[PDB]
């Protein structure tokens, strides 16, 4: 009840939270917000590589090789830690609220865990979708076409420019950018 309140307020006044929704600046801020959390995981010393991928279906994904977002459940509440992070209130919860769809995949403790959201509403509980020995977090989102106008597609240059800065403002962090639309790719890292 409290969560759906905060996500409505973001949806109601998105410019407040993400930046201008009509000129691409807010659209691309969506990506940097997701990346910021992967950066924090790298600064804690747990993540060595961040990969940002522009797909051909109007989505972007951000992957890291960190510890993975926690997957534990509150016994008496049911609601998973991952869900709380994605829904509670700039932070990913804002990206989630302004995403037509968002997919979270976590590799942690020998399992792959997945949860889907639509406009920030979880479609089902976090669930096991496989096994792995890798660890890390993958967030993929499709921006709301009710929120964003004029520039609704991700632009490589805007991403490349800010990902490069992010790598030199937190040096030792490797950030790769891949565009599946045309095969363009970059690796940003500084010593
Ligand atoms: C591709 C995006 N990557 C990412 O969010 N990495 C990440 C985030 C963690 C967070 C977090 C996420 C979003 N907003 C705020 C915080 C919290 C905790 C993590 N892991 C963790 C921390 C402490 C103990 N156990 C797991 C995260 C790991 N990777």
């Amino acid at each position: 009840i409290k969560v759906l309140k905060g996500l409505d307020a973001v949806r109601k006044r998105p410019g407040m939270y993400i930046g201008d929704t009509d000129d691409g600046t807010g659209l691309h801020h969506m990506v940097f917000e997701v990346v910021d959390n992967a950066i924090d995981e790298a600064l804690a010393g747990h993540c060595k590589e961040i990969i940002v991928t522009i797909h051909a279906d109007n989505s972007v994904s951000v992957q890291d090789d960190g510890r993975g977002i926690p997957t534990g459940i509150h016994p008496e509440e049911g609601v998973s830690a991952a869900e709380v992070i994605m829904t509670v209130l700039v932070g990913v919860s804002v990206v989630n609220a302004l995403s037509q769809k968002l997919e979270l995949v976590i590799q942690r403790e020998g399992k792959i865990h997945r949860q889907i959201y639509e406009h920030g509403v979880p479609q089902a509980p976090l669930a096991v979708t496989g096994e792995t020995e890798k660890t890390g977090t993958m967030v993929r989102f499709w921006p709301s076409l009710e929120t964003f106008t004029n520039v609704t597609e991700f632009e490589y240059e805007i991403l490349a420019k800010r990902l490069r800065e992010l790598s030199f403002l937190n040096s030792g962090v490797s950030i790769r950018l891949r565009d599946k639309r045309d095969g363009k790719e970059d690796h940003f890292h500084y010593e």
